[PDB]
């Protein structure tokens, strides 16, 4: 393989300093990444978008925390779809009268699985055969809890933060026909059905709903919409990344395990490849990103450029020892092929020359780390990304 320069223009000349990265390099590479990768997010925020709080529990979690459940409609008139917002806020903070940083992600299997709460309402939605204990594609009282290994939320209430997160087939069941029943088809006007070339798919859906979860967390007197750090596990990193690349608003960015499409370069064959998550998740990604399959050395940017997008923005990329499909050693490359962008914002990336060894993250405000065992998203990922949202989630200060 071998890569494009996030640091060349499209037209050869050379980005020399922040103006130009902000101003006309970034746009350049956001356009290649919609028309050819993940299809084009037809409008941001949409007019009337309604929030309607429907429970409000202010001891949840034993004291711990107020829970609220949020109705994010996007239209104004009651038939428009909607997604449900569940947030968890640490009744410390609210005690002092301060606004909490949030981490805001998308959920698997639904809210109700993030963790064991029964007040927590029951998706309605399809839920995929995968999901632990369901019955008929439809929750049930089993499946409470049935994710919270991946959702620490008493240890993440304690640090400080607040916990948001919305089911991610709320947005794009995550099924090879979900398109049809997803925010995509009310919103691009499903008067024709094929949806074209350049039209987004799950990932830019979910990575959409991110960003309007955020014009909830805005609008809540508990929360510093300010200080928001995305994250999301496998492919919700890879929306994660994608919803931190488009929406500036969000401070930090957090892509665990994310892989092909996600953190991982394409141009590097290793582990799942792009003729590979296309066929097997054709409505992931653009029908444009199928010209690439097999075909990767013709791709015009690299997963590197997706990357450098955050900047200046603090980014953590982190791998699992054991998931090669996912190709740790390019989730790693990515970051350092990034890091010179990082760099012309006066930010470090990673020491040392290619992966570091296990449980030892590298890097300054740009970070990686790979941990023992397969994929997930374990206690040690989480530890290392509260002291980095410690670090680095801008203050609510200067």
């Amino acid at each position: 393989y071998t890569l494009p320069d996030p640091l060349v223009g499209a037209d050869g000349t050379r980005v020399h300093d922040r103006a130009t990265w902000q101003h006309r390099r970034r746009p350049e590479l956001l356009q290649l990444f919609a028309r050819e990768v993940y299809g084009r997010t037809p409008l941001g925020r949409p007019e009337g978008m309604v929030f309607k709080v429907t429970t409000m529990e202010h001891a949840a979690l034993g004291g711990a925390a107020t829970r609220k459940e949020v109705t994010v409609r996007f239209g104004r008139d009651p038939n428009a779809p909607s997604m449900q917002l569940l947030l968890y806020v640490p009744n410390a903070v609210i005690a002092r009268a301060e606004r909490a940083p949030v981490f805001l992600g998308l959920n698997f299997y639904g809210n109700h699985t993030v963790h064991t709460d029964p007040a927590i309402a029951l998706s309605a939605r399809w839920i995929p055969a995968e999901a632990p204990n369901g019955a008929n594609h439809r929750a049930t009282e089993a499946a409470r809890g049935s994710d919270a290994q991946k959702w620490p939320v008493e240890q993440i209430l304690a640090r400080g933060y607040a916990v948001a997160t919305v089911y991610c087939g709320d947005l794009c069941p995550d099924r090879p026909d979900g398109l049809n029943a997803s925010v995509a088809s009310w919103l691009d006007a499903a008067a024709g059905d094929q949806r074209a070339p350049d039209a987004w798919g799950a990932i830019g859906v979910w990575a959409w709903g991110l960003s309007r979860a955020l014009d909830y967390l805005e609008t809540d007197p508990l929360v510093d919409a300010s200080r928001v750090a995305v994250h999301g596990h496998s492919r919700l990193g890879k929306a994660a990344l994608w919803a931190g690349a488009q929406d500036d608003r969000f401070a930090l960015v957090i892509s665990n395990e994310s892989g092909c499409g996600g953190a991982a370069l394409s141009k590097r064959i290793h582990g799942e490849t792009v003729a590979r998550i296309n066929t097997v998740f054709p409505h992931w990604f653009a029908r444009n990103f199928r010209r690439y399959d097999d075909h990767e050395e013709a791709l015009p940017v690299d997963q590197h450029e997706l990357l450098a997008l955050v900047a200046p923005r603090p980014l953590y990329v982190a791998s699992a020892e054991d998931d090669d499909w996912a190709d740790p050693r390019g989730e790693f490359l990515a970051v350092k092929a990034a890091e010179p962008v990082f760099r012309l914002f006066g930010q470090t990336g990673p020491s040392g020359e290619d992966v570091p060894r296990v449980n030892e993250p590298s890097g300054g405000a740009l970070r990686y780390h790979i941990r023992p065992g397969p994929a997930g998203m374990t206690a040690q990922d989480w530890a290392f990304y509260l002291a980095f949202a410690d670090e680095w989630l801008k203050s609510a200060l200067p």
